[PDB]
C-alpha cells in the first residue's frame, strides 16, 4: 500500500503518466455514427490546464433501441469493439437507512424518526416523490426512499489497455464519472431523442480528476 501526504499528488502523477498520442487513432463508429476523437482541457485550481482526450458519438435513440436500452456497438479503432446497453430511463431510489450516526436514544435502542423526518420532507423540496417503509424508523431499518425518474443523455464508456498495445472495454470503470459504476452516467428530467457517447482511456485525466476528488471536480473539502 501507498498514499501520499498530499492530496493532489495522485492526480499529478497519473496527469505526468498520460500519453494521448494513441488516442489520435480512436477513429471508428459508435453503432454506425461516425466518431471524433476530441481534445478537451479541464482546468484544476493551483495546476492550470490538464489535456483530457475522448472519441465521441451522438447516437440517435431512434433505430438504436432494444426494448428499453439503448444499444452502444462501440467500433472504434484499436479498441477491442464491445457493446453498452444503458437503460434510456432510470428510477433512482435513494434510500434512507437508520444508522447510528442518525440516531436518537440509547445505543441498542435509538431511531432516526426526526433525521427520517428532514430526509422525507427535504426529498418533496427536491421535486422527488417518497415512500415510507419503515415509520418507527429503528437502528438498522430502510425507512424510506426518494424517487427521481431520469433519462439517459450522455453515456460515459472507459477503455484499459491490453498487454498488447490495444485496448477493450474496461474492467473497473464502468462509467468514466464518479463513482463509476454502469449508472454513473449524464441525464436529464426528461426523455432524450438522442444520446452523446464518449470513450476515455483509464489513464485519461477526467477520470483521475473523478476519482481523487470524489467527482467534485476541484480538491478541497
Amino acid at each position: 500500500m501507498g498514499s501520499s501526504d498530499d492530496p493532489r499528488d495522485n492526480f499529478k502523477k497519473a496527469v505526468s503518466a498520460f500519453d494521448p498520442k494513441p488516442l489520435e487513432s480512436w477513429t471508428g463508429t459508435f453503432s454506425d455514427v461516425k466518431a471524433t476523437v476530441r481534445r478537451q482541457s479541464l482546468s484544476v485550481a493551483g495546476l492550470g490546464s490538464i489535456p483530457s482526450v475522448y472519441t465521441e458519438a451522438t447516437v440517435p435513440v431512434s433505430g438504436n433501441t432494444d426494448g428499453s436500452q439503448l444499444v452502444v456497438k462501440v467500433n472504434i479503432n484499436t479498441v477491442a469493439p464491445f457493446t453498452r446497453r444503458s437503460p434510456l430511463h432510470a428510477t433512482r431510489e435513494r434510500w434512507f437507512s437508520c444508522s447510528s450516526s442518525q440516531c436518537s436514544g440509547y445505543s441498542r435502542k435509538c431511531d432516526c424518526q426526526e433525521k427520517h423526518e428532514q430526509f422525507r420532507n427535504k426529498c418533496y423540496s427536491q421535486g422527488g416523490q417518497y415512500s415510507t417503509q419503515s415509520s418507527k424508523c429503528r437502528l438498522g431499518e430502510k425507512c424510506g426512499y426518494c424517487k427521481q425518474e431520469v433519462y439517459l443523455s450522455k453515456l460515459y464508456l472507459v477503455a484499459a489497455s491490453d498487454g498488447k498495445g490495444e485496448y477493450r472495454e474496461s474492467t473497473q470503470y464502468q462509467s468514466a464519472l464518479y463513482s463509476f459504476g454502469h449508472l454513473s452516467q449524464g441525464y436529464e428530467a426528461v426523455p432524450q431523442d438522442k444520446v452523446q457517447v464518449q470513450l476515455y482511456s483509464e489513464g485519461d485525466p477526467f477520470i483521475a480528476l473523478e476519482r481523487e476528488t470524489m467527482g467534485e471536480g476541484e480538491f478541497g473539502v
